[PDB]
């Protein structure tokens, strides 16, 4: 019946900057937890790379944070989750969670008419990761998967509130509005920045599922299960970001998306 | 990226019959999972017993279900959770979850004015298990704990819809209605049967937290985390109850509370 106070940080790894929305949710849902994040922007994206490379690079980010003292790991990008998560999870002693199943679980729980949609990059959509995960849980589901090619560029360019964004989202999601979908999974970590526009286009009757937000929800439970929670008396005292690419660009994007002022971003080297 | 189909049952253990409400939630939230439940009614209650006995008896129920093939264990009663859970969880290779933290976590997430209440047996209330768990998460919470001495007898006697029930609940919870509480934890597994009455007494502005329901919510996530889910193609094919006391009485109570017709209940012997 011993509750332990563990102030070690929770680690988050990503090939790019999308995972920052998962961190944003962690800051809100887990106010007392310390955070470490690595963005391998020098080698982003991982999608087109052979599994061997993806695994190698994901291991390099993992090893870096483990050495920095993390007590739990969140693999924030889709490719690393689908390709390297199982190997890393099996080798490490710390808990490891990805960003596909949590969102899938939530979608299955929220749908009422079993008409579920998922939007994301063409890589994610073509991999069928979400469709397969959804049907393995509820085979009767009618799943519509739609790639949204330009959403990422709009968000990374910090133009997710512009007229260009409203047009791109409206035109891209058009065919998705006539499927009677009542639950839509935001299958790309960049998409939460476009949520208001996406919600308006889909309509108030469509429940949006933020995969990253659901992942953080699982982390909250896992902290309790594994007795790894920090104490509120300590609170969050550390939030550090690392990037293999431009620290300047990373900082600009991160500070904009998180909207909480100055953030600590350090350029690092991997492999 | 290998998803395994594991049709082994999830086990639930309890000193008494209260845990049946946790099973009721499992049947609803996890429609494809097989279930095994043991109620040590021949030695209920565990509360007044020395920790040594509680641990011994809980281990006997655990060993029985492990030998019956369970893949995960839910300790459904408060005393076993507070006294024996940590030892059992540390010794077994299968996941083990209790019924206090899940409810606590949910209460912390739902409260808005930080005025939280918890009702349960005098044993649970005096142990301060919930108050301590709540404050370890959010120290600013104002927690009101109230013992409800006769609720269990009303429920076990299958009189939870009677006028006697309405009077006992109304009079017992009276002082709890003037604390501006916006979140109330049902800290006894017997209480879900009195939920409608409790809700009416507390008012529509009070969110009730079903600790057992939240525990099943965690189980759902743990099945994914540990890759232990059964498949929907198999569905639930097994639901067996075991009791060390009267199988007749247990069956009468279980069939009434679950309201799904005939249930398989077998009298067994432990230690």
């Amino acid at each position: 019946m011993i509750r332990l106070t563990d102030n070690r940080p929770i680690g988050f790894i990503d090939s790019g900057v999308g995972g920052l929305t998962v961190v944003k949710e962690a800051l809100k849902q887990l106010p007392n937890e310390n955070i470490l994040f690595v963005g391998d922007t020098a080698r982003c994206p991982y999608g087109p790379r052979p599994a061997e490379q993806v695994i190698q690079y994901t291991w390099e980010m993992t090893d870096y944070l483990v050495e920095q003292g993390i007590k739990m790991l969140v693999i924030a990008c889709n490719t690393a989750t689908a390709v390297a998560l199982e190997e890393i999870k099996a080798a490490l002693s710390i808990p490891v969670i990805g960003v596909i199943l949590p969102g899938t679980r939530a979608a299955v729980k929220k749908t009422q008419n079993k008409q579920v949609g998922i939007i994301g990059t063409i890589g994610t959509v073509k991999s069928q990761a979400y469709e397969k995960a959804l049907k393995e849980k509820v085979p009767e589901l009618t799943v519509t998967s739609l790639a949204c090619p330009k959403f990422v560029s709009v968000v990374e360019s910090n133009e997710y509130h512009s007229s260009v964004a409203k047009k791109i989202v409206a035109e891209t999601l058009a065919p998705l509005t006539t499927k009677k979908i009542d639950t839509l999974i935001l299958g790309c970590t960049h998409y939460p920045l476009l949520r208001p526009i996406i919600q308006n286009v889909m309509g108030e009757n469509v429940q949006l599922i933020d995969s990253g937000a659901e992942t953080v929800g699982e982390v909250s439970m896992l902290l309790d299960y594994f007795n790894l929670s920090n104490s509120p008396q300590n609170g969050r005292t550390l939030c550090q970001f690392y990037t293999t690419g431009s620290a300047k660009l990373f900082e600009e994007i991160a500070e904009d998306w998180l909207g909480i002022g100055h953030l600590n971003v350090e350029h690092i080297e991997l492999g």
